[PDB]
């Protein structure tokens, strides 16, 4: 049972509004074959259309939400919406395009989609909560056959043309008509009551109805990505690598060292409460401080409350003001003031963050994790980290060529005595590089108010 078998029933009360008369015992084949598609007994990789939910959640990047609506099917016009926000209409003669025929729609379909996906996936998935149209409007811009490969690389081929009888991946695939061999869901085989807008709303206040087909396409998807990320969390899912997810993550622990390092030798707390990760380890492994760590998986679905962070039964719980709390990722309501901490902005615009539901993100490197919407007021008792690099490795180069290093805030022994050598100068800017990494990919940086870099000049006495 790797695939979705072609035998399986598909539930159609959610088809017969469009589709009068549709049987209620119907296969994924015989839906197959009413949409306009021959599959002629194919073992060439595409055995069908739709996917089960285990291989549309290893396929998140591929999501796209689609929706048509009626608008007045080969007599009327039909409303293309997908989750992007675009808005087609194509004629049989939040962006709404006007009525066109389908030829000219088809390659619109192919560019938008081309454009969003080459960074992401090897494919499409069409997210669906599916009532008719949509399922027989596909024939109208999708073409299906053999698994094939890219006319210009070695990509997989998710884009045909009429014009050239050639096949192209997302990247290669400019004036391209056709979306050949996509893959669909319809969320409406999980087994939900009512209607989209309701079970949507249940978990989401962010995307409204403006009643225009994106708006449900957005819906669709958003409530997939919530039954899939936040209600259901799989850690195991390994994920491809499609852009800086080594250099972020390698960043990331270099940033933390850093950080702690340099708290710890300027305030010298006696005690640090490490929140978080159960599998984390020590990132100041020689460091004197009596480390204590607190387990708390990454929340998908809302922040943590402090208070229930805290809330420790009929025993007492330890005291978080002795010394200072490290939360590194772990994403809490309000932050207490002798805090350490990374937060994700579900806000920033990349390849890795997908969007989310109710305000959240889905970031995807290595591993799926939904966050919680970044909160401005949980910084409130804090301040936001200053950049600084501090380093106290002796002064000798080993060894990528040089220019003289002037930085106030390259905090070293060579750099208090006037003027830094070549290796603290090489390794200041190799971690400035990490650190904007970091910063560009989303994670945003606070401290305890006391904390001031001036403090650590002292370590050089
Ligand atoms: C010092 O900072 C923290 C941070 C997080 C949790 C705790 C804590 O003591 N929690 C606890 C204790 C006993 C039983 C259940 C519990 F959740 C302390
Ligand atoms: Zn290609
Ligand atoms: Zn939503
Ligand atoms: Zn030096």
């Amino acid at each position: 049972p790797t695939h979705l078998s072609v035998d399986t029933k598909f539930k159609t009360e959610g088809l017969c509004v469009d589709i009068p008369g549709i049987p209620k015992d119907m296969t994924y084949r015989r839906l197959i074959s009413m949409m306009g598609f021959k599959m002629n007994y194919q073992v060439n990789g595409y055995p069908n259309m739709f996917i089960t939910r285990e291989e549309a959640i290893r396929h998140v990047r591929a999501w796209i939400g689609f929706d048509v609506e009626g608008c007045h099917g080969t007599n009327l016009p039909l409303q293309l919406g997908f989750s992007t926000g675009v808005n087609l209409v194509a004629v049989p003669t939040p962006l709404m395009y006007k009525g066109l025929p389908w030829n000219v729609v088809r390659i619109k379909i192919v560019q938008m989609l081309s454009d969003t996906l080459k960074n992401l996936s090897d494919r499409v998935v069409f997210v669906l909560w599916a009532h008719g149209f949509e399922l027989t409007s596909m024939k109208y811009f999708v073409k299906i056959g053999p698994e094939r490969t890219c006319c210009l690389c070695d990509r997989r081929a998710t884009c045909f043309s009429t014009a050239s009888d050639t096949y192209a991946c997302w990247h290669h695939s400019i004036g391209f008509d056709y979306v050949y061999n996509p893959f669909m869901i319809d969320v409406q085989q999980w087994g939900f009551t009512g209607n989209l807008q309701s079970n949507h709303d249940l978990y989401c206040q962010v995307h409204g109805n403006a009643h225009v087909a994106s708006c449900d396409a957005i819906m669709t998807r958003c409530l997939a990505v919530h039954e899939c990320f936040v209600k259901r969390v799989d850690w195991t899912i390994e994920y491809p690598i499609i852009g800086d997810e080594l250099k972020i993550n390698a960043a990331c622990r270099k940033v933390q060292h850093m950080v702690v390092k340099a708290a710890l030798l300027a305030d010298k707390f006696p005690v640090l409460h490490d929140i978080g990760n159960p599998k984390a380890i020590k990132c100041v492994p020689q460091a004197d401080v009596e480390w204590k760590f607190y387990d708390a998986q990454p929340c998908s679905d809302k922040a943590y409350k402090i208070e229930e962070l805290f809330y420790s039964y009929a025993t007492h719980s330890d005291k978080f003001t002795d010394g200072v709390c490290l939360f590194w990722n772990c994403n809490v309501d309000r932050y207490p003031a002798n805090s350490i901490v990374c937060r994700f902005d579900t806000r920033v615009l990349s390849n890795l963050n997908l969007p989310g539901c109710d305000g959240g993100s889905l970031y995807v490197n290595k591993h799926a994790f939904h966050t919680p919407a970044f909160d401005k007021s949980a910084f409130v008792n804090l301040k936001q980290l200053p950049f600084f690099y501090y380093s106290d490795s002796p002064c000798e180069s080993h060894g990528i060529d040089y220019v003289p290093l002037k930085s106030a805030t390259c905090i070293t022994r060579c750099n208090l005595g006037g003027a830094v050598c070549r290796h603290h100068a090489n390794e200041y800017r190799l971690y400035l590089d990490a650190y904007n990494m970091m910063i560009s990919a989303g994670f945003s940086l606070w401290v305890y108010k006391q904390f001031d870099t001036y403090n650590l000049w002292n370590t050089f006495t």
